[PDB]
């Protein structure tokens, strides 16, 4: 099964990816993990990323697109993968398309942008495994701590309130077109396209996808 989740940022797209992977074993291949990954690492493939995310915009379609066909070409993606962030403009999923990539699912998180701000300024993540909490909202089970590795969980550099409402502005400029494309693509048979309310409680966000890939 191949997926492409879509929405704003903090809509919760990441949380759900855990639960979607877990599922269906399928790999989560999140952009925004892969290019802080490649930051700190200063991997030659993505370190560039650092001083643009910090910016909040968006990093150049050629060097996320690399990326992706980097990590999709490993064999762990060979039965499926779920894409999380990626596409996240017109030319990235033209680029998909041009390459013969098909999909059966896309699936919009919906969240008001006015829920954006504080769900990403309490937002702490575990770095080596993209897992996501939230200090209010959906704490782990022990303060700082990722509950499967126990290990110490990390701020991200620009997820301050600042930051986030640029993303806001990038998002509603160059990604949200997205919504249209896909859903003209649905139309056509080459995918299903479903959107899910993202204010629901995690678990009930994550019913409702289930009852959507079935
Ligand atoms: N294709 C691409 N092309 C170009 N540039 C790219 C790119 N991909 C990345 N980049 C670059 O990387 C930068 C960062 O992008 P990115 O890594 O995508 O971060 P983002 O813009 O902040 O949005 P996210 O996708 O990380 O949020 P999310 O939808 O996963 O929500 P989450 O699950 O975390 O949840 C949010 C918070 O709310 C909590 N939460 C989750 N669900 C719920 C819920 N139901 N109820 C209450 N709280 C919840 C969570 O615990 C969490 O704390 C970009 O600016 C760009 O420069
Ligand atoms: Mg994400
Ligand atoms: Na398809």
């Amino acid at each position: 099964m191949r997926i492409i989740l879509l929405g704003a940022p903090g809509a919760g797209k990441g949380t759900q990816a855990q639960f979607i992977m877990e599922k269906y074993g399928i790999p989560q291949i999140s952009t925004g993990d892969m290019l802080r990954a490649a930051v700190k690492s200063g991997s030659e493939l993505g370190k560039q990323a650092k001083d643009i995310m910090d910016a909040g915009k968006l990093v150049t379609d050629e060097l996320v697109i690399a990326l992706v066909k980097e990590r999709i070409a490993q064999e762990d993606c060979r039965n499926g993968f779920l894409l999380d962030g990626f596409p996240r403009t017109i030319p990235q999923a033209d680029a998909m398309k041009e390459a013969g990539i098909n999909v059966d699912y896309v699936l919009e998180f919906d969240v008001p942008d006015e829920l954006i701000v504080d769900r990403i300024v309490g937002r702490r993540v575990h770095a080596p495994s993209g897992r996501v909490y939230h200090v209010k909202f959906n704490p782990p089970k022990v303060e700082g701590k990722d509950d499967v590795t126990g290990e110490e969980l990390t701020t991200r550099k620009d997820d301050q309130e600042e930051t986030v409402r640029k993303r806001l502005v990038e998002w509603h400029q160059m990604t949200a077109p997205l919504i249209g494309y896909y859903s003209k693509e649905a139309e056509a048979g080459n995918t299903k396209y479903a959107k899910v309310d993202g204010t629901k409680p995690v678990a009930e966000v994550r019913a409702d996808l289930e009852k959507i890939l079935g």
